[PDB]
DNA sequence: GCTGATGCGTA
DNA sequence: GTCGGAC
DNA sequence: GTCCGACCACGCATCAGC
């Protein structure tokens, strides 16, 4: 019985006699990094989510106190999502305390982390007492990081590292690597809540859970057909995937899990306010062509795309008000002067509602709305209401609960309807999308057009009636957003490679991606305008190490300025032209590209780039020049 | 008390 | 946001 | 088509070091 050996890969595997710990006993933290190891193995997402099940069943089995930690430490979250915790712990401490922990110099260790990629592995092929300490568990490993996460104040990164000396001289075997990949916030595991939530059900619809040990109840597929087992757990796949859905907050539905199992589950975790939910999306679609096919037959409805933060307002009964991101972290304290204007805005029927809305930065001297980047500038630290200085604008565009009940299941129609009635619009603080339905393939086109002349970034377009539900689980991207930088139209420009970067694991030891620039005539400068390390096929990504491996330099050319950008690992004779690709650009603190052509003190840069194609037809001299760039801003109203 | 390096969470 | 890898 | 882990600018908050 020595977890040195444990294997959850195994096949025909007993919860029991294949575990590595006697019953009752603590959960070795050594299992679950053999479990990693084992996944980490194999690159078939359907065996991971066995294997995972297997130390999942058995913790079920032996040691149900230890379910929820393993399950945290698998998705390397800290609990909650709207608890916000963090471990504030980066690269550089993470370093300095694997330093502490082995000997060496703090740049030697820092040397073997950025040419492997990987600190896990720094961690622990280096070589901690004549004593081993006594060996790490789940739950200690697990208490270890929300011991982390709650130092803050003067002093208090000492500690954080002191702590992780303390894990990591307690290692064994591999320990010290997946506990140096989870504090640095790259457990890149392969399965995240999707598998992990596929494992868990398999692991309690196999070995039931509440059982009295020794189980009689171990593979509860045995009596089944291939055809029958499978089918069987997708089904009760899909019980808890929904059900997470709506209730997305493990240390309530763990709980409940146990004790009256997962077909019950549906009827004790309710969809409530209060608790934050993954909010519906979309998918890209070229244009009002592809449109017609994917929705066919379905009468659509058309809203303005809004260039702001996506935020979902929770109004409890008994007056409670919180406000809710996109990552469900808790936003209320960053919004007061949104649950000031809360009782201007329903209708004083309304005791209990779920809004799905869209938080604008909006000025007041001039009815209009500004851009993504002014409404960044608020406080989100606790504010009051006394000291906004940026306006922001709700734009409520659907409704999830209502008095009660629950509309998730119902149509968009339906669910519209109730949000135009129940509550109130007061211009330039709470609004409804700016809308229409209607399918006709130019009307459509012009509205878009009319759109984007309003500030918004393009359109959404929602089906009113077939299928147009809410529930996350058996889809989740199911409106379709048309930008228009998705369809030709799209304003792309063409940058000069001048440098390289050295990519982290999975791209370790090739290129990671590259800083580009504009070119500037006046002062007859290349200026860098942005980093790019999205959207090139691996193939692509060494046809350019193999076409630039000619150019590299130990030292910048004279005429390149970046300025307090990244420095590249490999300068680069400035030779190669790249039509990039971008949403918006932006006024940057730190790039040159066409400063003072704007503003005073900022250059320019690129929002979400990504590459698209090589240009060989251009040299450096022909690549958009920063006149060009700052007249493309400016376009942008 | 301030600043630079950087973690985190908006896009 | 949108990407490619690997299923 | 789905899931996963990448990539990026930017600004607020935080803390070590001065
Ligand atoms: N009218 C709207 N309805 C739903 N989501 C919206 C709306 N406007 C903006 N959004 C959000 O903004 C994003 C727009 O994406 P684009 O590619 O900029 C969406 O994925 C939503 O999260």
């Amino acid at each position: 019985l020595d977890p040195s050996g444990y294997n959850p890969a195994k096949n025909n595997y007993h919860p029991v006699e294949d575990a590595c710990w006697k019953p009752g006993q603590k959960v070795p933290y050594l299992a679950v990094a053999r479990t990693f190891e084992k996944i980490e193995e194999v690159s078939a997402r359907l065996r991971m989510v066995e294997t995972l099940s297997n130390l999942l069943r058995s913790v079920v089995a032996l040691s149900p106190p230890d379910l929820l930690p393993v399950l945290y430490l698998s998705l390397n979250h800290l609990g909650p999502p709207q608890q916000g915790l963090a471990l504030g712990v980066g690269d550089g401490v993470l370093l300095k305390a694997v330093a502490q922990a082995t000997g060496r110099q703090l740049e030697s260790v820092r040397a073997e982390a950025a040419e492997k990629g990987d600190v896990g592995l720094v961690a622990e092929n280096s070589r901690r007492l004549m004593l081993p300490p006594p060996p790490l568990t789940a739950s200690g490993v697990f208490s270890k990081f929300r011991d982390i996460a709650r130092l803050t104040g003067s002093a208090s990164t000492a500690k954080k590292i002191d702590i992780i000396k303390g894990l990591f001289v307690a290692c064994r075997h591999s320990e010290a690597r997946f506990i140096a990949r989870s504090l640095s916030g790259r457990l890149r595991l392969g399965l995240a809540e999707q598998s992990v939530l596929a494992a868990l059900s398999q692991a309690v619809s196999l070995t039931p859970p509440g059982q009295e040990f020794p189980p009689a109840m171990v593979d509860a597929g045995k009596g089944k057909t291939a055809e029958a087992r499978k089918t069987w757990l997708e089904e009760q796949g899909m019980i808890l995937k929904q059900t997470f859905c709506e209730v997305p907050d493990l240390d309530r539905i763990i709980p409940v899990l146990l004790e009256h199992g997962l077909e019950r589950l549906p009827e004790h975790c309710k969809l409530s306010p209060g608790i934050p939910l993954k909010p519906m999306l979309a998918h890209p679609t070229r244009g009002i062509s592809e449109v017609l096919k994917r929705f066919e037959e379905a009468a659509f409805t058309c809203e303005y795309k809004y260039d702001g933060q996506r935020a979902q307002i929770h109004a409890l009964e008994g007056g409670e008000v919180k406000i809710f991101s996109r990552n469900q972290a808790d936003n209320t304290g960053k919004y007061p002067d949104i649950i000031s204007r809360i009782p201007k805005i329903k209708l004083p029927s309304v005791t209990s509602f779920i809004l799905d809305t869209e938080a604008v930065a909006w000025d007041r001297e001039k009815k209009q709305i500004q851009p993504f980047q002014v409404l960044t500038t608020r406080k989100r630290k606790e504010v009051d209401a006394s000291e906004i200085q940026v306006q922001v604008c709700l734009y409520a565009f659907d409704l999830i609960y209502l008095n009660g009940e629950s509309l998730v299941r119902e149509p968009l129609s339906r669910r519209r309807q109730l949000l135009r009635e129940n509550f109130v619009e007061t211009e330039g603080e709470f609004v409804f999308a700016t809308s229409l339905d209607t399918k006709d393939i130019e009307q459509i086109a012009e509205f878009l057009e009319q759109s984007v002349k309003d500030s918004c970034e393009g359109l959404m377009v929602k089906t009113l009636d077939v299928d147009a539900t809410y529930e996350i689980a058996k889809r989740s991207h199911n409106w379709l957003k048309l930008k228009k930088d998705y369809l030709g139209v799209g304003d792309t420009l063409d940058l000069v490679v001048i440098g390289a970067y050295l990519g982290r694991g999975k791209r370790a030891g090739r290129y990671g991606g590259f800083l580009l620039a504009s070119y500037d005539e006046d002062s007859e400068e290349l200026q860098a305008i942005c980093k790019l390390g999205t959207g090139f096929s691996d193939e692509e990504l060494e046809e350019h190490h193999q076409s630039l491996k000619a150019l590299v330099l130990p030292s910048p050319r004279p005429y390149v300025r970046i300025d307090g950008a990244v420095i590249p690992d490999h300068w680069l004779d400035p030779s190669a032209v790249w039509e990039v690709k971008c949403a918006d650009l932006s006024l940057s603190p730190i790039y040159p590209a066409a400063r003072g052509l704007v503003d005073s003190d900022k250059g320019i840069s690129l929002r979400f780039p990504r590459f698209i194609r090589v240009r060989e037809d251009k040299q450096p001299e022909q690549a958009t020049t920063s006149a060009q760039v700052a007249c493309l801003y400016r376009k942008q109203s």
